[PDB]
């Protein structure tokens, strides 16, 4: 019997022929694909502008307080103050302050419906110098005639006034936004009027909120700087608008190139634009993203104010070529703009090598064949994808050469299955249909039968290989006798290969000197020597050697992408300061929590 | 000697049978995984809302001027001016003005804790017309009944005071916010008091800061619209508060149909469930983010004012179904809401296919088995898992399956180098080890022995294959000689395959006619014609054809994701036209600036 | 003829050896990386702070309201209100207040260089209590004197004026930003002083914008807490600033510890550094990102106010090294300080494991080898590169394997090919060289010569296998004829296999009992039987098997990414409840609506 029994034993009766199988010929291997097609370009992307128009501008104005005071024993008690920013005269600006830097000490203005008019400490008129505001951080310039409050003089029991007139003039930066038909400054003060008004060009279309006298324009104007009380060199159109509290200047520009309705965003030299199924994709290198399109360009005719673009677009791609290209490629067709999701508005210039100059007809026909654009705030999905496509691209490159490669192997190793399958027709068989089976050629195809299951516990090896029927040769394989059912009657056999038990023992061999074999015998094996018997044996109790070619994957694990954010939405708030809402919130709180609104006495 | 030196020699004197081997039994082949399961879903996804309760309101006020002029030579001044808005009583709104669209030309009202009164122009009351706002872009709709400022007229040295009146009405917008018990306008006036207060309902416990006699709330009112004219079709729940400043109107509404604290955001047609180690995982093939959930859901409850919610989910959910699934699938459950990390809350219908309707039972079961909600400002990281999980799940798919056709041709092939091994034990056996040997089979296993190396500068071919010894036939395989070290003793062999040096020399063939053969030795071959030498060889004369099915990979490169922002958190702030801190700030420097706070006179 | 034709016949006249082909030697494989190199270590990760300093603040001042009424028949009105917040003297807020909690029925103060003064009532000084605000909100505390207004009494046709005085005492929050020389409060008034001004320390430099005596500093103070009329148990550094409005108290504190430019962001436990052709590369687990440096670290000094940095990473770095690597690592290197793209300062601290502790020594070494830094609003970019190196490397290693492993294989098979060689050469070349040949080895290499095609609708095959020539034996393959051309003459020849029409019949076996075969013959077979015909075959009428062992690879599909935000940065605007933009607009247009700024009268 068998000292291993981790295995099992077939009888392999000769195929007659009534199973015949051949085997699949060479499958159609795939073909790589022709290819996804780019086109080198470059570009800039322009994001929806959000800065306000900003400029310059300046303000002259005279701060009127009208004070009253009682006077008794031992102090003095102010009955009222009155203050008030009164408008300076258009005449004054120019003929006083612009021409030598000084103001009247009397304001005269129209209030209420009533011209009212203040002397300062209620003397007569004066010209008074234009001193430098005092000294504060982080502010533009200013100037004031006087810096003292002047206040009645003490007779007691009896109430007075006294009027101050401080002339003041600053410089401030006013902003506005589109659709720039009113603008507002640094002090809070609104002015409802477009900043571009005037009488040149179209402008006088500009929108206005105010009597038409309250607005002049010095064509051909020259700034006397206050401080250094230098003239200027050249000549500006000036603005001075007279609103009911104040006067502000400014030099007048055309509209259409001093703004803009979006930003030149971002430079790319290498934009590689493909189409993806009839749709756009422009993809850089450098910012990582990767943008979605239409087939057909954009109509900066739609773009309402959009003069810059076609400006700052142009001055860089032709900036770029020449830093990179002027040897390299080749301009098919004008630039074109495209508008991508997100609302990116896109410049392309598509272009193509020098070596393969030939090729611009082709392409130069493919190249020729209002409103608000938002854009939105992230260009993480353009990252993602572009990310998405780089990695699938690569990926399913590499492993569809794979399956290629593969399917060239399976088809070239037939070669030697054929010639195999004719030297042991059996194994071959067996290894090509998962399961123990006799086996036969019939010229090109196989002739193929089942093969029958022994008990390992009913298998039998007989001791000597030498031959008393014909002695000087010995069977080459070990003789053996099996039952296939327990009870069943024992039968006669020569082992085989794995296990394969011969009904005829015909296999042999002269007796040669020497002579020492191991044989597969259930789940381990028997050695023999010199024709004898000598024991059986363990399959690890003999070195191993691997035809295995090795290869082990692993599997990239899960990983869990927590949400996280650089700055919580009310982090960036409570970087505002003050709060506008908080505190008038709080301010008009006062009287419910501090007095009576309730009680009438 | 040989021309090529680019190779070795060896000697192989056939292993005893000392040293044995065998080939490793074909390994167990890995099992592709029963697979990651899904569910079928539909969802709405839930950011907390951050807008404001909005609601139009419209206000009714008085504003007050009270002027003192001293009249003099040549000029008027202002001695002062007291402006104020006084509230307009109940009745007056009522009976007046949604009565007959007028108002009084006196205001009568509580100010510092005395009942103060004005008459306009003091000429006794008038009911005076409400005559629209001068034209205004961009406002909702004003109306007032004068436009003038009545001043005391003119009595040398005499001061005196005009009181002017007029009388405004406005609609404003009025937003508010959670906990929804006060609320704003468009003036920047506060009310402190919920817009749902009153008397239907539960309202009357909504929060007041006002004497109870400064609410009123006509039931059952009827709006008459001040320009044309025309009275309201419907009546409403009128609600007027009278704060010391000003009545504001408004219609009442109920809280919580009213407002939610949260948005419905993105609505998911397939929204695919998974559960990742006991996490949730819903994903869209569409907005391509992928959520992290627990198992449980989350109680609607815990969700103070969520009452859309409910009311949301459901109504998509069921408009979805019918435009896509009126015969396609099964609701498993009611909706269930789960709570994905980021704070978005999913309301999530679990469906089944109608070809499969078994299973309903199956899962119902398991689809059976307060509180502010903060929601994260990105999508980030949903978006990044869901691109991750994406590419991790195909690459780990393929390359799983690489593995196994991988193992299953290894253990394939062995069927191919056993026999081959019969054939020539030599190669088959030194290309197992990955050195050269001698081999030989005793049966079922591989007995080997080691070969030995010999300097390729002590090698010589012997010229003729003819035999002198025995005529008529020639060694199939050139002679040689050679020794094993310099100055050893010559040994006396014929040459095999790759170098092999047979020390017998018994292979031999016929001389046959036109004989002309090629020989393996050193870096190259020798060429042999009608059993006499020729000449040697370069391996490189002659043309070479490959058995290797070509792969090449290639990697994917390094990228580098340099930080690219569409707009600085600057660039978002600058987009405020006016920055209220700035003006604060430059407003409340002035005294310091332009004038004395220090100096007493 | 043939039943089928979707074959081809060749004829292939052994090479005479013109054409001779070598195999192409085992190739140089592939080499795996020795590796990309990591360095344990732990980290903390530092945004730009952009936080205000907050602090707590107690405001004492007193509003002042002078109202004239004038009297008549019926009625009152108001003719002038005139009110004021007047600062609270020094020896007030101490000797008063937080002295016995109460204040003066008078105010006397400064106010326009004159120096005023107040009699609540008019009536004389009182010391009056200080009781609480009314109840409020969500405010902090307040505490007033008296709540009611003093108007004069009525006597006919005579005005006058009352004097009422509140004094006012508030706690409130103080707010103020880099550099920290002036602050804010809640009440939006503007305080123009550091909040670390004093004489303590170097803090007289702080900076100041008010006259030197607007300045006290009670060193060794304690608050009388006004609800409680507790005293404060530990002394504080109390600063009173007297503004021409109030007085304002906080307690004095250093500026180095009390404020920071930068923000302790995340803590990493496990971050990996590593160098990327020499700029650093930190990503960790668990955020999910990856940041990138220069390989030098950045110097604290140069971090304006950057206290707090050295010592919050260095307090959280050893917290962590306690909690997780008490016996686990060894710290080579004092911490590090790194500054990645996007500007997020690096604390790190390089690591190395218990078990391998010996290399201190090496890389110690190597760890030993003013301004404002702007942090980006997004993690984005950082994410992204995190997610595509990982999947590139897992991705660049399998795929590598599966190179090598590949390549192992090509090389180990030739051993095969070889052995097949010999076996088939007709096959083994032509399947070698991609096109039908002939073939013959010449000792070590392979002589072939080309083979020549003919028509199928050319070839004839003979119906019995038995030789009228010599009896017994028998054509081991079938006979056929066939001619090259159409009108070409008649050809004799054997069949072979795969369609190979060998000239000299030679293929002979004994004729056996019931002999039954079949053979390759055009698009199919012909079966025989007894060596007489039967009849031809189609490929698909018998069992085909395969050697092929499958593998199919599947594309991973184009995905779209439509960008998508969570909220529009409107949607975040209009989260502002009041818009200071939008009411300050509507507020400065009032009289242009309502009334006339023109008009003289
Ligand atoms: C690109 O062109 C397509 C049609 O040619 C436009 O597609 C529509 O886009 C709007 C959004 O503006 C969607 O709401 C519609 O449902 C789309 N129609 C369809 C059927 O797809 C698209 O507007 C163009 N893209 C841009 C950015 O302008
Ligand atoms: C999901 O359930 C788990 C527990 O079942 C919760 O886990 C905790 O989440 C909080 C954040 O709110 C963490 O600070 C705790 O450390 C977590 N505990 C543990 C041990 O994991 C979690 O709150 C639930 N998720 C949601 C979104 O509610
Ligand atoms: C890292 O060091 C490099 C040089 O060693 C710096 O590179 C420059 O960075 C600035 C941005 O501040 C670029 O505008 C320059 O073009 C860069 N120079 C070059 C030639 O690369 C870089 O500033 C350092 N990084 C940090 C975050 O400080
Ligand atoms: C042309 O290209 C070369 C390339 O090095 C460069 O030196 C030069 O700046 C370029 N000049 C032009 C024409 O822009
Ligand atoms: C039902 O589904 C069909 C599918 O085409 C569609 O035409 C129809 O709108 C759907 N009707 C319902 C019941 O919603
Ligand atoms: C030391 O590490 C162990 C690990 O379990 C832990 O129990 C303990 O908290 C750590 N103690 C120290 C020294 O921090
Ligand atoms: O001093 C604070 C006061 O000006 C506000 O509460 C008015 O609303
Ligand atoms: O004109 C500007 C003036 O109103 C402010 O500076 C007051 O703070
Ligand atoms: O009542 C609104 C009024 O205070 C503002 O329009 C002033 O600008
Ligand atoms: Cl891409
Ligand atoms: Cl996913
Ligand atoms: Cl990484």
């Amino acid at each position: 019997k068998a000292e291993n029994t981790d295995a099992n034993f077939y009888v392999c009766p000769p195929p007659t022929g009534a199973t015949v199988v051949q085997f699949e010929q060479p499958r159609r291997c795939p073909t790589r694909p022709e290819g996804q097609n780019y086109t080198e370009g470059i570009a800039v992307v322009f994001k929806e502008n959000i800065a306000p128009y900003k400029f310059k501008a300046t303000m002259y104005y005279k701060d009127v307080t009208v004070s009253q005071v009682w006077f008794g024993h031992r102090y003095s008690q102010f009955m009222g103050i009155f203050e008030d920013r009164a408008p300076v005269p258009f005449e004054e600006v120019i003929d006083k302050i612009n021409a030598k830097g000084v103001c009247r000490s009397t304001a005269k203005y129209v209030r209420n419906n009533l011209e009212t008019t203040a002397f300062h400490r209620d003397d007569h008129e004066t010209d008074m110098e234009l001193k430098p505001a005092n000294a504060a951080t982080r502010t533009s310039r200013g100037w004031h005639t006087t810096d003292l409050k002047y206040n009645p003089s003490r007779v007691e029991a009896f109430h007075r006034y006294g009027t101050t007139v401080n002339c003041i003039v600053e410089e401030v930066d006013a902003r506005s936004v589109y659709p720039y038909d009113e603008f507002v400054l640094a002090t809070g003060d609104f002015v409802y009027m477009s900043p571009f008004y005037g009488y040149r060009e179209g402008s006088h279309t500009e929108h206005t909120s105010y009597a038409a006298d309250r607005f002049k324009q010095v064509d051909g104007f020259y700034a006397r700087d206050l401080t250094t009380k230098a003239r200027a060199t050249a000549p500006t159109t000036r603005n001075l608008l007279t609103t009911p509290k104040f006067t502000v200047a400014w030099d007048w520009v055309p509209k259409r190139p001093s703004v803009c309705t979006m930003t030149k965003w971002q430079e790319v030299d290498e934009m590689l634009r493909s189409e993806y199924g009839g749709s756009f994709r422009f993809s850089s290198d450098a910012i990582s993203t990767t943008f979605t399109t239409n087939l057909t360009e954009y109509p900066l005719s739609r773009v309402d104010l959009g003069d810059c673009i076609g400006k700052d677009a142009r001055d860089a791609m032709d900036r770029i070529f020449a830093r990179r290209y002027n040897a390299t490629h080749i301009k098919v067709g004008q630039p074109q703009y495209y508008l991508a999701n997100g609302g990116f508005l896109i410049a392309y210039q598509p272009l193509l090598s020098n070596t393969l100059a030939e090729l611009y007809v082709r392409e130069h026909l493919r190249e020729q064949s209002v409103e608000r654009i938002k854009t939105t705030s992230s260009i993480e999905f353009p990252g993602l994808g572009f990310t998405y496509g780089h990695i699938q691209r690569h990926v399913n490159d590499m492993l569809g050469r794979v399956a290629i490669a593969w399917c060239e192997l399976q088809n070239h190793e037939l070669t030697l299955w054929n010639e195999a399958r004719k030297l042991n027709p059996n194994a071959i068989a067996s290894v090509t249909v998962g399961r123990r089976v006799s086996a036969r050629m019939l010229g090109d195809v196989m002739a193929v039968s089942t093969c029958v299951p022994v008990a390992a516990d009913n298998v039998i090896v007989q001791n000597s290989m030498r031959i008393s029927s014909r002695p000087g040769a010995c069977y080459s394989r070990p003789l053996v006798s099996f039952r296939y059912e327990d009870q069943g009657p024992l039968v006669e056999g020569q082992l085989g290969e794995n296990n394969e038990l011969r009904l005829t023992r015909d296999a042999i061999e002269p007796c040669t000197v020497g002579h020492r074999r191991y044989f597969t015998f259930g789940g381990g094996y028997v050695y023999f020597e010199e024709y004898a018997y000598s024991h059986q044996l363990s399959r690890a109790d003999i070195t191993t050697v691997s035809t295995f070619i090795d290869l082990n994957i692993t599997m990239l694990e899960d990983h869990e992408f927590v949400p996280l954010e650089v700055y919580t939405r009310h982090e960036i708030k409570d970087s505002g300061l003050l709060d506008y809402t908080e505190v008038q919130r709080r301010n008009q709180l006062h009287d419910l929590r501090f007095a009576d609104i309730d009680t009438v006495i």
